[PDB]
């Protein structure tokens, strides 16, 4: 076959009954999700290659960066809360992992400030109940697949995409071959 398990992608043993139908999980801590982000843009060209009848949901994960970590967390629920998420990705990736000038609570603050969020709006979103339970989804999520690595996409709680298994001396091709691989997933 030309897409096979274990080669583009991986079958888990356990599906999640009721996931998002595509479910990606990041660090601004990772690396790699430093490049798709910034330089490969893999979450848009997935998006560029679905349906508009299906729903894309991104979360971040506390196992990378201990205290900061969890921080970003929530952090990250004040972003989906707010609907700020494109206006503040980039500046908290580049703030962690370039200029390194992210090193406690207030600094990620100051990101979203800078993007133009109103302290009051972020303090209160910060501290709201809603901001608590989408931090709770976003563990949920990452618990039921007992997540260990980013970056990490999974479709229909069934698949988990593997990008090792994919060619890598042409960005746009790797980039093309993921999103076609999630296309096919989708498909499935
Ligand atoms: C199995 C399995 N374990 C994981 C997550 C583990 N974990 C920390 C990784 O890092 C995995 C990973 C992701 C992408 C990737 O491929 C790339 C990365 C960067 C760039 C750039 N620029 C390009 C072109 C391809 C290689 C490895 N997922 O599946």
């Amino acid at each position: 076959a030309q897409y096979e398990d274990g080669k583009q992608y991986t079958t888990l043993e356990k599906p999640v009954a009721g996931a998002p139908q595509v479910l990606e999980f990041f660090s601004f801590f990772c690396p790699h999700c430093y490049q798709f982000e910034e330089v490969l843009h893999i979450s848009d060209n997935v998006k560029k290659k679905l349906p508009e009848g299906v729903k894309m949901t991104k979360y971040h994960v506390n196992f990378m960066g201990g205290d900061l970590g969890k921080d970003l967390t929530q952090a990250w629920a004040v972003a989906m809360a707010l609907g700020v998420e494109d206006k503040v990705t980039v500046p908290l990736f580049e703030g962690v992992q370039k200029t390194q000038t992210i090193r406690s609570a207030s600094d990620i603050r100051d990101v979203f400030i800078n993007a133009g969020i109103k302290g009051e709006e972020y303090d209160a979103a910060w501290n709201s109940f809603v901001v608590k339970s989408l931090v709770a989804q976003q563990e949920k999520a990452a618990a039921d697949v007992q997540l260990r690595g980013v970056p990490a996409m999974f479709v229909n709680g069934k698949y988990q995409l593997n990008p090792q298994g994919m060619d890598t001396s042409n960005m746009d091709v790797f980039v093309q071959q993921y999103a076609d691989t999630v296309k096919y997933l989708s498909e499935k």
